[PDB]
């Protein structure tokens, strides 16, 4: 009909051209409808204005995540009957913030040294490789399940990590499985933890099921099974599908990479800018209004979900001058890509220690090139979390 359907199906790096002809509208916030449940969705895309939705205490996180909200996703993110309300079952057994504790500067402090170790020993066994080979298979995946492993689960079998990426790829997608697939990934989920979670936190490490496991009436097996479901949705479809867009920027980009081969100090602003410049969900951060409100002269109901595109706020030309220009030495605004306000990234400081080792063993291996060009990339379609299938180089 005349309203959008949304997502834009943007499943490449390619950016939905519709994001930046929205933001140039005259609307501030932008009426849409779910094309998998049909619920009508307000849509921000404008930097000023996702600062005020995003730092809006009338605009509930939690509210737009409870059952029979009007939602983007085609079926709901938690197995049926469940609360899906992880980071709330944390809070009640006065676990205060165990997810940013575990996840803050001193765990970067312990675990940056091994994850620029792999880093390096996955780059310098590619460095000896001949003709092509790919980084997502082979540098990107063994150091994100060296992630999730040794700072989110615990030490996983090969057999569980795969069927927990598995249960990732499946259930956190807009389309191209069926609902049945969609649902047996978050009840295989579910039912995975509830089952494993007690021995995985029980393996000596600092994991974070570890810790939220270790802290002071007694912690509940759903709790705890919700919260292995919680690391797995934010921690491993996010960190493999960014890590492996970061790469594509930066072999898009040898400029800057030279730049950066010269001037190692560089590399945490070109972190930044990574975060900025490179997409990766093809949907939205979603907030519930809680009571009548309007932002930007645009009347919001109670009960009403109001998005914002990460993407098209990080592209937005009000906020960064030549937006669609990858320049590491950028002084903007600060950047969207870990959120704003109350719900920023947890793990964002974790997420800049993979990130920035990733550029590290990058910046210090010249010659290092796509193999095809980049619309020859192919992607998993209909990720929530942008992903390519495969990232073909040489050197
Ligand atoms: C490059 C990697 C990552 C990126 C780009 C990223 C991005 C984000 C963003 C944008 C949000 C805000 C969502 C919102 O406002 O509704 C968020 C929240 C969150 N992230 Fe990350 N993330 C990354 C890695 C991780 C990792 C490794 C973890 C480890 C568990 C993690 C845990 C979380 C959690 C638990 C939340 C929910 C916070 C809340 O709703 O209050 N993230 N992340
Ligand atoms: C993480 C699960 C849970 N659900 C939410 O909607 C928000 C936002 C969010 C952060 N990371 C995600 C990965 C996949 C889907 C949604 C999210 N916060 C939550 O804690
Ligand atoms: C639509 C299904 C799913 N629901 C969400 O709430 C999150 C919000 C979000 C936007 N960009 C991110 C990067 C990393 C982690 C979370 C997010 N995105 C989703 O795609």
């Amino acid at each position: 009909t005349a309203t959008l359907t949304y997502p834009f199906h943007d499943w490449s790096q390619e950016l939905s051209p519709r994001y930046a002809q929205l933001r140039a509208s005259d609307a501030p916030v932008c009426p849409v409808v779910s094309e998998g449940t049909g619920d009508p969705l307000w849509l921000v895309t404008r930097y000023a204005t996702a600062v005020k939705l995003l730092e809006d205490s009338r605009f509930s996180s939690e509210a737009a995540q409870a059952s029979g909200a009007p939602r983007q996703e085609p079926v709901e993110l938690r197995a049926p009957g469940t609360r899906g309300d992880a980071i709330a079952m944390l809070r009640e057994a006065g676990l205060r913030s165990v997810l940013a504790d575990g996840l803050g500067p001193r765990a970067v402090r312990r675990h940056q040294g091994w994850i620029n170790d792999l880093a390096e020993t996955l780059m310098s066994e590619l460095a000896s490789r001949e003709g092509t080979f790919d980084l997502a298979a082979d540098f990107v995946e063994p150091l994100s399940s060296a992630l999730v492993s040794r700072t989110l689960l615990g030490e996983l079998s090969a057999d569980e990590r795969d069927l927990l990426a598995h249960c990732a790829d499946t259930g956190l997608r807009f389309c191209g499985v069926t609902h049945e697939e969609q649902v047996h990934a978050f009840t295989q989920m579910h039912e995975f933890f509830l089952e494993h979670a007690r021995r995985l936190a029980g393996t000596p490490g600092e994991h974070l099921l570890k810790l939220i496991a270790e802290a002071p009436g007694p912690l509940s097996d759903e709790a705890l099974a919700e919260a292995g479901s919680l690391l797995v949705v934010a921690g491993f479809p996010t960190s493999s599908g960014f890590l492996c867009g970061a790469l594509l920027t930066l072999l898009r980009h040898p400029d800057a990479v030279q730049e950066l081969h010269a001037h190692p100090e560089r590399v945490p602003s070109a972190v930044e800018e990574l975060l900025r410049y490179t997409p990766l969900s093809t949907g939205s951060v979603k907030r519930m209004a809680t009571e009548d409100l309007e932002i930007d002269g645009v009347r919001i109901k109670a009960g009403e979900v109001v998005m914002v595109s990460l993407e098209a706020v990080n592209h937005d030309p009000d906020a960064f001058e030549d937006p669609d220009v990858f320049r590491p030495g950028r002084e903007g605004p600060m950047h969207f890509g870990f959120g704003r306000g109350r719900h920023f990234c947890p793990g964002n400081r974790l997420a800049r220690c993979v990130i920035e080792a990733t550029v590290r063993a990058v910046a210090r291996r010249p010659g290092l090139r796509l193999a095809v060009a980049p619309e020859e990339i192919s992607w998993h379609e209909g990720l929530f979390f942008r992903r390519p299938r495969a990232i073909p180089a040489t050197w």
